[PDB]
């Protein structure tokens, strides 16, 4: 079943045949950054176990022109193979002309060719803006998962792995950098150097990595001897200096925890400018966006910096869980995502305690959750097959529901069980591959009653989804039922092992239950006012108090806020409005638990609070529901007074006091409050007539930018400082200030330049998108050019990208109307071209009709309430 040229070809499964393993590759790029191509060659040391007529192996968009195979015994230099392709499996067959013979090592040999990757896959073509305007090319790799075979053919799945020892041909005006550390650069006849780099480890082809360009860096070593070096363009070096220090700290740190050192000599960050992902984990050579590692105090935040930071710390906790371990198979990406997202949390704790990250974590697990809520979610592991459908398996299930559902784990096991047991993990199964059970098994085993973590993690990992935990107190008995969490009922399958945390009134000590049933029991040793399921909220589940108890909960909260957690409120301030949207509660019960906020100090509470009443403002000004969103501008204007004006346009303080700062004069400058519209103005009309000399503070720099943006001289203006900054950050900033025009030819120009993708870069075209598509002015605009474009955009993406998912998400997720739904759901058969189908269809659909139903459901009683207050 077959083609190109010809004949049959001899395999027919999408994974590659067991009979044949590589052990090592010699690989050979002579990349051209003038040409924009190269010429490669590659020396495959393999193994085979059962006699075979046919080596199967990947290759992609590669042009084979000369196919060699030697021996050490048999047929010593050696004799040449007939190359059948077969592009639907990515795959290509090496034709011998003799059964190749059990237990003994050939040589695989192949020159190959290609221009330079035109998109951000394999081995593609970057540019970058030099200070004086200059455009520079770099060449760069992205592999994962499945694009190694675009740079060179190979064994392109991640449990074959082997050495990889390359070489790179360069002019004099580049670098070359790989994984591994340059041994020689040797100079060659035609005025060409050559480098030489050391062989790598043990590892998977998604990991193999080169670049080659005109980059400077910044250089430091860790107590264990590692030299870290820090690379980016030539004019941004200045800004290489926090991700030094912090990759330092940072491989200190998970050195030490792990109980394994890092195995290279040097572990590189490069800073690439044309990059898709936020950062990617190349053993050795971790490439990152430039929002991701770089970091100018004078135009990045306390926020960027707490983003650089936890990449720096997710990427450097890869180079454990994900190179030196790597999982089997796609299926399981997240015993690598998921781990690595985990890792932020005790990293960061451990080395920037002042950053306070891990009231940041909650968010994010509760970001999930909203998500996760719905019929169209899925499980953090399920089986994956095609192209697409292991493209799918990346976003934020397998990722953050990954690492919140780790973290539950932590509070169960204890710090010190869990450490031990990933120590072992990971030494188990160093430079070797591990499934999800060989995870479970070195978690439990850490005699002899048992641990038998497995089964309860069976239930949070191959299932889908997340429970309710009802809880009844008649008197001092508690009822308990688990159910499926949904966003519309009045189910039928599923059920957790869920371990809970309670506290009570009477005393703040934490004690334990399990659970692995639909219904149970449990008696309270007092009588008292209320309980407190879920601890500071490090359980992923949600708690509805039927009877009183959710009244108590409220009441406790507008008498003495303080006898509960600060992270048991924001708990229970996300969980009250959660289960309005599941109709167990009504929406006045929770507006009424948002009146204690004018007390609220904890600003994790607080801005969470917040975030709802301002959400709700967003949807009425989408909608175009005038009453309501004119009194909730009022209501959140008066109530809320104290703490807007105690606010300084400055960069003082905590990091939380920085964010909140940031939050509140948002709010404030979003809501028309016009002393804040005021000062913003004064701000920016100095800074503009100074011509970028006076400095706006980094926390109040989207809110000068966007309210400069509303005259046309300032929206001209920012759009030409965004093409001259040397700030990446500050440019995302500037992007998002241009993006709150009024105007709409100035939204649709935003649009047209990022696809033109010169002044704008494509990168960006996705979250821009998105920033047009929230606003009311643009929503229509955005929606227009998506469906009007489709084919037009996906030349720049492939679906299902990352960027071609936040596309669709990005632009109509926020609609709340059946008009509306019926727009997207025409569109979305539409796309029975090869378009249909992407998991992202569904969650849109099922997003639209959840916010159908809360408005018709909840919308009168936010009327009513609002006018409530106004008397
Ligand atoms: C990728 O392709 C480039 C051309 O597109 C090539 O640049 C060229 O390099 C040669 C020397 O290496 C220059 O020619 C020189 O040599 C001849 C004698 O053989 C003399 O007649 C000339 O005076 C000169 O000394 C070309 O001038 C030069 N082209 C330019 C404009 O720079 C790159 O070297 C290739 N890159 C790699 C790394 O493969
Ligand atoms: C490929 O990588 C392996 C490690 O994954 C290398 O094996 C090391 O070899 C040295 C010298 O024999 C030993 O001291 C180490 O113990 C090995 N590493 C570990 C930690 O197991 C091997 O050198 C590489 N192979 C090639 C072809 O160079
Ligand atoms: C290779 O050998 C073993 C027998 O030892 C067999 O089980 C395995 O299937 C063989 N490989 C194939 C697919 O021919
Ligand atoms: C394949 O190309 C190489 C280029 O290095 C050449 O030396 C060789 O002669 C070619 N193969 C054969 C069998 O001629
Ligand atoms: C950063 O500033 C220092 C001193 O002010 C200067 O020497 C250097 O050129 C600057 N680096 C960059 C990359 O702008
Ligand atoms: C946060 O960090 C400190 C150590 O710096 C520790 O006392 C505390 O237990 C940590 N919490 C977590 C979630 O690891
Ligand atoms: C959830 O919703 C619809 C209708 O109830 C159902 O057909 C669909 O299969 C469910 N979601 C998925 C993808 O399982
Ligand atoms: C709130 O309760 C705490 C703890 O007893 C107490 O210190 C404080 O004075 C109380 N304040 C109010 C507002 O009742
Ligand atoms: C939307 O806003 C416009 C401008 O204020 C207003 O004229 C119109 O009444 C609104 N649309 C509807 C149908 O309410």
């Amino acid at each position: 079943p077959v083609a190109t040229n010809g004949e049959r070809f001899p395999w027919q499964e999408l994974r590659l045949p067991s009979v044949v393993i590589p052990l090592h590759y010699d690989l050979f790029v002579h990349p051209n950054l003038t040409s924009l191509d190269f010429v490669a060659s590659e020396k495959i040391e393999v193994l085979v176990s059962n006699a075979t007529q046919f080596i199967i192996l990947h290759s992609k968009d590669l042009e084979i022109t000369n196919a060699t195979l030697q021996s050490e015994e048999y047929m010593k230099p050696g004799k040449e193979l007939k190359v059948l392709s077969y592009p639907a499996h990515e795959q290509i067959a090496l034709l011998v002309p003799e059964k190749l013979t059990p237990h003994l090592k050939y040589y695989v040999a192949m020159d190959f060719q290609a221009k330079l990757g035109d998109g951000f896959e394999g081995f593609y073509k970057s540019t970058y803006r030099t200070l004086g305007g200059e455009t520079r090319i770099l060449a760069v790799t992205d592999f994962e998962p499945t694009q190694a075979r675009m740079a060179f053919p190979c064994f392109d799945e991640p449990l074959f792995k082997a050495n990889f020892s390359i070489k790179i041909r360069r002019e004099s005006r580049h670098i070359a950098l790989s994984n591994m550390p340059k041994v020689k650069t040797i100079e060659l006849e035609g005025g060409l150097l050559e480098d030489h780099f050391e062989t790598t480890v043990k590892m998977s082809t998604y990991l193999v990595a080169y670049i080659v360009c005109d980059f400077h860096s910044l250089s430091g070593f860790t107590s264990s001897g590692v030299k870290v070096s820090i690379y980016a363009s030539p004019d941004k070096r200045n800004q290489t200096h926090y991700a030094l220090q912090a990759s330092l700290k940072l491989l200190d740190f998970y050195e030490k925890y792990f109980d394994i050192y890092y195995p290279l000599s040097k572990l590189d960050l490069i800073a690439i400018p044309d990059f898709a992902p936020g950062a990617m984990e190349n053993w050795g050579l971790i490439t990152y966006r430039e929002t991701s590692l770089l970091f100018d105090p004078k135009t990045s935040s306390a926020s960027d910096k707490l983003w650089v930071t936890r990449v720096i710390a997710h990427e450097l906790a890869h180079q454990w869980f994900g190179n030196l371990v790597t999982m089997e198979w796609w299926n399981d990406i997240w015993l690598k995502e998921g781990f690595a997202k985990y890792m932020e949390l005790i990293a960061v704790n451990a080395t920037y305690p002042e950053l306070q990250f891990d009231d940041y974590f909650l968010n994010v697990c509760f970001e999930v959750i909203t998500k996760d809520s719905l019929n169209s979610s899925r499980p953090i592991s399920k089986p994956a097959e095609t192209p697409t459908q292991i493209q799918e398996m990346f976003d934020e299930v397998s990722y953050n529901k990954g690492a919140c559902i780790l973290n539950m784990l932590k509070d169960f096991l204890g710090e010190e069980k869990f450490q031990k047991g990933i120590i072992q993990y990971l030494k188990k199964f160093s430079y070797r591959n591990a499934k999800n059970d060989d995870l479970w098994s070195s978690l439990s085993n850490s005699l002899g009653e048992n641990a038998e973590v497995k089964e309860m993690m069976t239930t949070w990992t191959l299932q889908k989804g997340i429970p309710l935990l009802v809880v009844k107190q008649d008197g001092c008995s508690l009822r308990l039922q688990q159910e499926r969490f949904l966003q519309g009922v009045f189910q039928e399958r599923y059920l957790w092992h869920i371990p809970l945390t309670y506290s009570t009134s009477s005393s703040n000590v934490i004690h334990r239950h399990i659970l692995k049933s639909k219904t149970d029991t449990l008696d309270l040793p007092e009588k008292t006012s209320w309980v407190k399921f879920n601890v500071d909220s490090n359980g992923y589940y949600i708690v509805h108090y039927e009877g009183h108890g959710w009244d108590q909960l409220i009441t406790q909260l507008n008498q003495n806020h303080t006898l509960l957690r600060p992270k048991d409120r924001v708990g229970l301030i996300h969980d009250v409005f959660q289960l309005v949207g599941a109709g167990r509660l009504t929406l006045d019960k929770a507006l009424d638990m948002t009146y204690y906020l004018q007390h609220e100090t904890s600003s994790p509470a607080l801005l969470e609070g917040l975030s709802y009443l301002e959400s709700f403002y967003h949807m009425m000004d989408r909608r175009n529901i005038s009453d309501i969103s004119e009194n909730l501008k009022r209501y959140l204007l008066q109530y809320f007074k104290p703490v807007i004006d105690r606010q300084s346009w400055s960069d003082k303080g905590s990091v939380w006091d920085r964010m909140l700062r940031s939050a509140l004069l948002k709010l404030a400058c979003d809501l028309n409050h016009a002393p804040c519209i005021q000062k913003a103005a004064e701000l920016f009309s100095q800074w503009m007539e100074s011509s970028g000399k006076l400095n706006i503070p980094t926390d109040v720099l989207k809110i000068v930018y966007s309210v400069g943006a509303q005259t046309t001289a300032g929206w001209n203006y920012l759009l030409e400082q965004y093409e001259l900054s040397m700030s990446s950050a500050e440019q995302n900033k500037i992007l998002y200030a241009l993006s709150t025009s009024k105007h709409q030819e100035k939204l649709l120009k935003l649009i047209e330049l990022g696809m033109e993708g010169k002044v704008i870069k494509t990168q960006n075209l996705a979250a821009l998108l998105h920033a047009i598509a929230r606003r009311p002015k643009g929503q229509q605009l955005a929606w227009d050019f998506v469906r009007e474009n489709w084919t037009h955009l996906l030349k720049k993406f492939d679906l299902g990208s990352y960027d071609i998912r936040m596309i669709i998400s990005g632009t109509t997720a926020h609609f709340s109307s059946k008009d509306k739904l019926q727009e997207v759901k025409l569109f979305f058969e539409s796309l029975e071209a090869q378009g249909s189908h992407l998991d992202i269809f569904q969650t849109v659909l099922e997003t639209i009709t959840k916010n159908i139903k809360w408005l018709e459901k909840n919308l009168p009683t936010l009327r009513t309430w609002l006018m409530v207050n106004t008397r």
